[PDB]
Formats: structure tokens, C-alpha cells, sequence
DNA sequence: GCGGC
DNA sequence: CGCAA
């Protein structure tokens, strides 16, 4: 399981001058905290081999040139069959870094070993994700107002909620399901939460997806629980002009009106101090 | 009903001549009927220039996961690892080669064969010898031909026919069909001996020995191209040089020309019309 | 040139 | 970024 880094000093984030070597070291540092939330899960990559300025691509299928030691499982979808890599070692993330795969994306479900035979099919969703996407001119004080409303709705079913800023524009809320439930079921539940909130605070929340997002409201993206969709993984970098991170936050932080996204270097600092704030999210692991 | 969509039609791949992807596509469409027989049943190695002859290139042997399911494919087992190659055997296969910016197509001297009992394909014997003539420092294309002629006779003196093909590069290729096919090992044995009998017959102009440098004033007869693991630029293939030259089959009379030169895709097209396939007898069979 | 349902 | 030996 050697991974040779190449183009160490190649700048991928021109704005901040972030070389592949930083990124390699970043993913080396976040490894212990990150791995648990992507283990057992099919890794979708979004790659910027030529920096965040040159075009990028999504990649699901594991290339034929990908190192044999990587874990892999197949998903069967209407037309075609996709074999994804499963990242579950620090070396796996090393590969991800070398690959210039800034972003790692996962669904909310894990592969499970077939009782009799052995090899893996997609299993039930282990967690819900609430994908909060702010509208035009949507105040931060209010984005959290909503996140808190979601938390209080879920705790009224004995479910805990963890906020993670996306590294992008909005906010993600994860909820562990002690007893896993199929993605359709996950979708059903998320959808009911969204709709119950939309009703409880009409002026700030919408459950309905719109081709151009709605001004002044927060859109609760419940269909992110569809077993066929992925959400940016916790502790992943983003391919934005600045190397921000999908970063877990404490609830206390959400009370900050001047709340903002975090950079890879800052997250690193926090981990040292904090540990994995999402520790109880995926307390079982491949 | 295998389709190939051309993308980036007007994208110039040879800046010097302004030859766009669409020219190349059309070329391969045009050379298809004559080219296909010499590469059918053979593992296609591609050398690709997706950004013109000025941007870097790569060899590709393995058939990518992303390539169209309708391509033919067989597998070769080697040292460590296994390689599934594409087999080009229809104009559409060539279409794919063009869309792929795979200027060059390289093949070995052998074909896959259907397994007598089971069906699927393992490497078979070599169907033809190839003599790869590599001229040295200050070697006049004239004397390069005398050597080519000397090879023809040594071979005719065993009832074997010889077809010349200019590589589209610097030197010259000779193919000989083997009526009865023979393992590449044996093909190498045969070629090595022709080369050596030649080296002796004309000491001043030929060498059989591979030098790291290329020896001035002499023509090196590359016999080891008959090795089963090696490939030679396929006849009718484009080259990825500053100019869009081609591995062109030439008639013997042409080799007598001292001002004998390489040919461009356009010329090969006008030749093929008037000529048919000069190599028609080289591979009389296969898809 | 291609890499996502 | 990787694509042959
Ligand atoms: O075009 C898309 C859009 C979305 N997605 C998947 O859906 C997830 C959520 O899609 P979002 O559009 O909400 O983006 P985001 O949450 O990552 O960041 P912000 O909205 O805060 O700006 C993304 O993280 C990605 O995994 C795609 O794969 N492709
Ligand atoms: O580095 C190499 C060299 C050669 N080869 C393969 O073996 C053959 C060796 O052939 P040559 O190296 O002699 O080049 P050529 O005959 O194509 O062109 P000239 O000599 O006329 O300039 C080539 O046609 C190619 O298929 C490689 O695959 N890689
Ligand atoms: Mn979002
Ligand atoms: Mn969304
Ligand atoms: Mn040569
Ligand atoms: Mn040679």
C-alpha cells in the first residue's frame, strides 16, 4: 500500500497557493477523524487535476489503472453497473490526494457483506442528512434559526443532530439512526421533517425544490436522502477558489451571526484541540 | 448498430498543416477498406495525441472501461499483469480510433485465434515477417533501397514474397506473408538469420546488431521486431510527426527512385483510389 | 479524450 | 491524473 506523491509543488488553489503536498498532508492529518464517516461507503470523487481554475469532472467508476489494493464494491443501476472505490485507510486518502480528488462525496448508506456468499451489496442508510441551502440574501442568523428548529424536531424522536458547514454556501445536518433504515424510508422521514418545519415557520423555510432557489427562504433539501445521491463528505476539501472544508461545528458556534466557512489549515487546528466532533455519528466501522 | 460521435471536428492536431480531427476522421473512413485486413484479429496499440502533435502523447494498450461495448477485445497474459486489447475490424472501429485522437495504430505480427473447443481468443502464431529497416547517420534513401532489394532476393530464394512500406517516418518496412504461419519465436529466428546472412553479403552497408547509438553509413536490419511482444506501426496508419505522414505501401519500382520520400495522408488517399490495396495479398483472410 | 445516473 | 512494455 505505497502511494507515491507526484507534482508535490503543483499549485491547485492559485488564490492561496496550495500545493498537492499541502493537500496530501491535510488528508494525512484528517485521516483518523474522517475515515469513519466514509468507510463502507462508495466514494464519488470530484477532481481538479489542473487546479481549481481548469475544468473538473465527477468520477464514480474506479479506473482500471487504480491500485489493486483499494476496496471496491459494485452498485447496479438501471443501465450499466458501477464499481466504486471504498476509502477506509489513510493510504486510501493518500490516493485521493495524489489523484487531485479535492472533493470526496458519499451517500448515506454502506455496503454490507452478504450473509451466505461474502461480497457486498448496497445496504440501509445509517444516517439522515438535512441539506440546508440558503436563498438570495438569506441571513446567517436565520440559517441557524432553522438548523435549531430541525434539531428540536428530531430530538422529539430521541434522535441527535450534528451540524457541519459545507465548505460552500450552506449547512448540513447529520443524524445517526441507531437502527438503520432503507434510503426510501430515510427520504420519507426527512421529507416529513422538512414539511413539518415549512409549516411551523412559513416565512423562512421551504420544502419544495425550485429551479431557481427562493429569495428570503431556506430550502430544506430532503431528497438528499435518496439512495442514489451523494453529499460532500465530512472533512472533505471543496474545489472553490479558497480551500474551504466541509467542517463539523459545535452547536454553540451556530449562534455566531458572523459564522463562516473554515479552511483546511483551520480545521487541522480544531481537530488537534477538538477530536472528532462527529465521533458518535458512525460509531461502528469498516 | 455501433455509432461514434465525432467531437471537436475543427480541432487542429497538426498545426504545421492545419489538419483537423475531421480530416483524420475522414482519412480513416477512406483508408478503411484497404487498412482493415492488416489489423483485423490483432491487438491494437494506440499512440494518442488528444491535443495535437505539440502536446505530449501516450501509448495505450489496455482498453479503457469507458470505451464502447461493441469493440472487439481479447486478453494477453504477460509477466505480471493481464491486458485486454481492442481489436479493430470495422470502419466504425477506425472511426473510434480517430475520435480518440489515436493518430498512430500499432500491431504485432500475430493474430488472436478462436479456441478449438471453447471459443474465446488466445494469441496465435505470427502470420507474417516484418523487416524494420532503420537507416543510420548520413544514409542515402537510395542505398536504403539496395538493402531492401537484397532482402527481397534472400526471401524469394525461399518462395517468399516481399512488400515494401515506407514507415511515414525515417526508414522503411518490409512485410512478407507466411503462407503457413509460425510462432513469433520462430519468426524471430528466421528474421535474425536473414539479417545475418545479409550483414555478411554486404559488409559495408548493413548491420544486424542493435547499437544504443545508430551506426553511421550503415542500415540496421531490426530483426527483433518479430518478437511476439513488440509492435510495428500498422500499414496505412498516420504518424504523429510535425507533418501528417503515413505508413504507406510502395511499389518496388518506386524504391528505385533516389528522391523517394515519405507520403502524406492526402497522397495516400489519391493513391488508394488509383491503386487498390497493394498489400492485398499480405493478409488474404481474417475479418 | 475520458472520467456521474 | 493516468493511459506500454
Ligand atoms: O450537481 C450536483 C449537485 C449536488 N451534488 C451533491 O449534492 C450535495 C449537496 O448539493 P448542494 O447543491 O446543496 O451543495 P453543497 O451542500 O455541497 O454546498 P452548498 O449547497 O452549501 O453550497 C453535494 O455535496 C454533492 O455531493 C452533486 O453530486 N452534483
Ligand atoms: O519506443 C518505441 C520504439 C518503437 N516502438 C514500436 O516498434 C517500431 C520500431 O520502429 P522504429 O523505432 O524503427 O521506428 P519506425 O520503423 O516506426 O519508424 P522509422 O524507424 O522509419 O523512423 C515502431 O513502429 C513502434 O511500433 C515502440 O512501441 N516504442
Ligand atoms: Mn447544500
Ligand atoms: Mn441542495
Ligand atoms: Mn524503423
Ligand atoms: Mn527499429
Amino acid at each position: 500500500q505505497r502511494v507515491t506523491l507526484t507534482n508535490a509543488d503543483k499549485v491547485l488553489y492559485p488564490a492561496t497557493g496550495t500545493t498537492k503536498s499541502d493537500i496530501f498532508d491535510y488528508y494525512a492529518g484528517v485521516a483518523e477523524v474522517m475515515l469513519g464517516h466514509i468507510a463502507g461507503r462508495p466514494a464519488t470523487r470530484k477532481r481538479w487535476p489542473n487546479g481549481v481554475d481548469q475544468p473538473a469532472f465527477f468520477e464514480k467508476q474506479l479506473a482500471l489503472s487504480a491500485p489493486p489494493w483499494l476496496s471496491r464494491a459494485t452498485v447496479a443501476h438501471r443501465s450499466g453497473t458501477t464499481t466504486y472505490p471504498i476509502i477506509d485507510s489513510a493510504t486510501g486518502l493518500a490516493w485521493i490526494a495524489q489523484q487531485a480528488a479535492l472533493e470526496v462525496h458519499v451517500p448515506q448508506w454502506r455496503f454490507v457483506a452478504e450473509p451466505g456468499s461474502g461480497e457486498l451489496n448496497p445496504g440501509p442508510a445509517t444516517r439522515l442528512v438535512f441539506d440546508l441551502d440558503p436563498g438570495e440574501g438569506v441571513m446567517m442568523a436565520q440559517l441557524a434559526e432553522v438548523a435549531r428548529a430541525v434539531r428540536d424536531l428530531l430530538a422529539d424522536i430521541g434522535l441527535v443532530t450534528f451540524p457541519v458547514t459545507s465548505g460552500s454556501k450552506g449547512l448540513h445536518l447529520y443524524t445517526p439512526l441507531d437502527e438503520p433504515v432503507s434510503s426510501r424510508g430515510a427520504t420519507v422521514l426527512a421529507k416529513r421533517v422538512a414539511q413539518r418545519l415549512e409549516q411551523a415557520m412559513p416565512a423562512l423555510v421551504t420544502s419544495t425544490m425550485t429551479k431557481s432557489l427562493r429569495a428570503g427562504k431556506v430550502f430544506v433539501d430532503w431528497s438528499q436522502n435518496s439512495g442514489s445521491k451523494t453529499t460532500i463528505a465530512p472533512y472533505s476539501l471543496r474545489g472553490r477558489t479558497h480551500p474551504t472544508v466541509a467542517a463539523p461545528r459545535t452547536w454553540a458556534e451556530l449562534d455566531d451571526p458572523a459564522l463562516r466557512q473554515l479552511s483546511y489549515d483551520e480545521v487541522l487546528t480544531r481537530i488537534a484541540r477538538d477530536g472528532d466532533l462527529l465521533e458518535r455519528l458512525d460509531a461502528d466501522a469498516p
